[PDB]
């Protein structure tokens, strides 16, 4: 039954449109960790607490190495607070900023941990539909870990640039969305930008809805063969995250 006054507020790890994420300390054990703010009435504005009550419930249940843990939430009268645990080599998305674009050895490990997180989350029938930089935080050893929530719901905000074409639509989807989503992320780590990027949304809607992505000249055979067959507008032709981590390519780069 935690209370403000047991932690200690640090300083802030980055800024949402919902809140604010401050480091944190535990007064009695001097364990830290995270505390994501969110404020009571920016939630109910946008009707979405029970999405966030369902947040909490998923995540009470899951445990992987490669799933950003959060351990609880408390209130108080205006304000939510998210227990979470300390990511200490911050977001993906800014060690994306910081090196415009990872190399292949980077990227397989990445997908190879990412895959595990999606394989425990699937089996468990809970779908990430989230899957972004900015969602995928980094471990103390340089590990992905998956995070936020939110938007997850069971078998079967931003820009449109990871959601797959039955997602934006309005149409049914199942645990294949974070396959397409995987095939998107594969290929911004790889080139720096996401394959449908636009500066509209409009544009965007065109482009993921008519799947029309080409590659830049240094993106490998091995890498382009991947992302073509995850990036298919037909869910279920999606390569399974099973053959994605027996994939020539993925073997040959990952550690
Ligand atoms: C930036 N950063 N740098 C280091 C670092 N280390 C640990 N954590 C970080 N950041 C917080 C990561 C999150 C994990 N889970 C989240 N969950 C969430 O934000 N849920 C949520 C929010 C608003 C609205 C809704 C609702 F109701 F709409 F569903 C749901 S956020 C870190």
């Amino acid at each position: 039954q935690w209370t403000l006054e047991d932690f200690d507020i640090g300083r802030p790890l980055g800024k949402g449109k919902f809140g604010n994420v401050y480091l944190a300390r535990e007064r009695q054990s001097k364990f830290i960790l995270a505390l994501k703010v969110l404020f009571k009435t920016q939630l109910e504005k946008a009707g979405v607490e029970h999405q966030l009550r369902r947040e909490v419930e998923i995540q009470s249940h899951l445990r992987h190495p490669n799933i950003l843990r959060l351990y609880g939430y408390f209130h108080d009268a205006t304000r939510v607070y998210l227990i979470l645990e300390y990511a200490p080599l911050g977001t993906v998305y800014r060690e994306l900023q910081k090196l415009s674009r990872f190399d292949e050895q980077r990227t397989a490990t990445y997908i190879t941990e990412l895959a595990n997180a999606l394989s425990y989350c699937h089996s468990k029938r809970v779908i990430h539909r989230d899957i972004k930089p900015e969602n995928l935080l980094l471990g103390s050893n340089g590990e992905l870990k998956i995070a936020d929530f939110g938007w997850s719901v069971h078998a079967p905000c931003g820009t449109l640039d990871y959601l797959p074409p039955e997602m934006i639509e309005g149409r049914m989807h199942d645990e294949k969305v974070d396959l397409w989503s995987l095939g998107v992320l594969c290929y911004e780590f790889l080139v720096g930008m996401p394959p449908f990027e636009a500066h509209t949304y409009q544009e965007t809607y065109r482009r993921i809805s008519r799947v029309e992505f080409t590659f830049p000249d240094f993106v490998t055979e091995g890498a382009r063969d991947l992302i073509s067959r995850l990036l298919k507008h037909n869910a279920s032709q999606r390569l399974t995250l099973a053959e994605v981590l027996e994939h020539p390519w993925i073997k040959a780069n990952s550690s």
